């Protein structure tokens, strides 16, 4: 498979479409050619669209039926839960600011607090993976001056998962919500 670099978000998105054409995923080349784009603002503008009060989810492209490709917007201090990834692969590419991405074990059945097994700072252009496999994780923007923007891909789609409460491990699913698609606002 020849990977090339994507000139623009869309060539990207179009590089997408030919790397998820089949039924499996070459892990690696995506997150490469992820990596290779280089975040461009005014490509992506329109979806990066902000809420006062937590991150949002922002519906770039749908894929071919095989993934979700999404940009999510971090207020300074906005995070997530602690969640899985309903057994799909996830990708993160930072397109501004950074990210402190943690990394939690599957909790056994007894209720114990969950204890990080390691963490790590993402930075602009940077591009991240996880799935059910290698663990849980949470992200959040730390920054108190710079909103972070991150672009995510998510294969096969999903639009539900768990958040994992850090004291006991308890989980409870969550359904994910898109502030916009394709540039609309979508209430
Ligand atoms: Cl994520
Ligand atoms: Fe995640």
């Amino acid at each position: 498979t020849e990977l090339l670099k994507p000139r623009t978000l869309a060539d990207l998105i179009r590089i997408l479409h030919e790397l998820f054409a089949g039924d499996e995923v070459n892990v690696e080349e995506v997150q490469a050619v992820l990596e290779a784009y280089e975040s461009n603002p005014a490509e992506w503008a329109l979806y990066a669209k902000f809420d006062q009060y937590r991150y949002t989810r922002n519906l770039v492209d749908q894929g071919n039926g095989k993934f979700n490709l999404m940009i999510l917007c971090w207020g300074e201090g906005h995070g997530s839960s602690i969640h899985d990834h309903t057994d799909s692969h996830c990708f993160l590419k930072l397109l501004q600011g950074n990210l402190k991405e943690t990394l939690f074990d599957w909790p056994d059945k007894k209720s114990n607090e969950m204890i990080k097994k390691s963490e790590r700072t993402l930075r602009e252009n940077q591009c991240a993976y996880i799935n059910d496999s290698i663990g849980l994780h949470r992200v959040e923007n730390v920054s108190h001056t710079e909103p972070a923007v991150s672009l995510h891909l998510f294969s096969p789609p999903f639009d539900t998962c768990h958040a994992f409460d850090q004291r006991t491990g308890h989980k409870n699913k969550v359904t994910m919500t898109f502030h916009s698609k394709f540039g609309i606002r979508t209430p």
